[PDB]
């Protein structure tokens, strides 16, 4: 019965272990799933959101982060309008991988894809390995909006997905 005015394909991308699957599950179900294991292929969720009285259906591909699946994950960029690019604030390696993820999206996605950078596991701040300020500098240098999120608590998860959609809606309306 429920309709929508817009349909967008999104990805969730980033190194294994960063919390991609937990982020999608939090956005859709509003709970932390704590038995989550490695995605061995691709998972899907969808949700309709209300953006200013416009209903936007998000079709979201939660991709495998393990290196062994990289050629598979790369096949998903085509047709994606938006992506959440995720690292783990407690794992510097996952943050150091970000340049490679952005190189992939530059080569394989639409030049107009909207990417939101998510520093996840913010609830694990006592084990932080990446500063807010330093990630903020990187995002700015890369023309990306940046949020710290927690799949566990929900902090900024709805905001990340909604803002990706709002930025795509803005492109549709005006400019580039
Ligand atoms: N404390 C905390 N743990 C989290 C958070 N998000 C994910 N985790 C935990 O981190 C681990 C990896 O999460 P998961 O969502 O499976 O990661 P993934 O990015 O989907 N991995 P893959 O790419 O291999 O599928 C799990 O043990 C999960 O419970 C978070 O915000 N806070
Ligand atoms: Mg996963």
């Amino acid at each position: 019965s429920e309709t929508y005015d817009f349909l967008f394909k999104f990805l969730v991308i980033g190194n294994a272990g960063t919390g991609k699957s937990c982020l999608l599950h939090q956005f859709i179900e509003k709970k932390f799933k704590d038995d989550s294991n490695h995605t061995i292929g691709v998972e899907f969720g969808s949700k309709i959101i209300n953006v200013g009285g416009k209903y936007v259906k998000l079709q979201i591909w939660d991709t495998a982060g393990q290196e062994r699946f990289r050629s598979v994950t790369r096949s998903y960029y085509r047709g994606a309008a938006g992506a959440l690019l995720v690292y783990d604030i407690t794992s510097r390696e996952t943050y150091n991988a970000l340049t490679n993820w952005l190189t992939d999206a530059r080569m394989l996605a639409s030049q107009n894809i909207v990417i939101i950078l998510c520093g996840n596991k913010k609830d694990l701040d006592a084990d932080r390995e990446v500063t807010f300020l330093e990630a903020s500098r990187f995002a700015q240098e890369n023309e990306l909006m940046f949020l710290e999120t927690s799949a566990l608590t929900g902090e900024n998860v709805e905001e990340a997905f909604v803002q990706c959609a709002r930025k795509i809606l803005n492109k549709i309306e005006s400019g580039e």
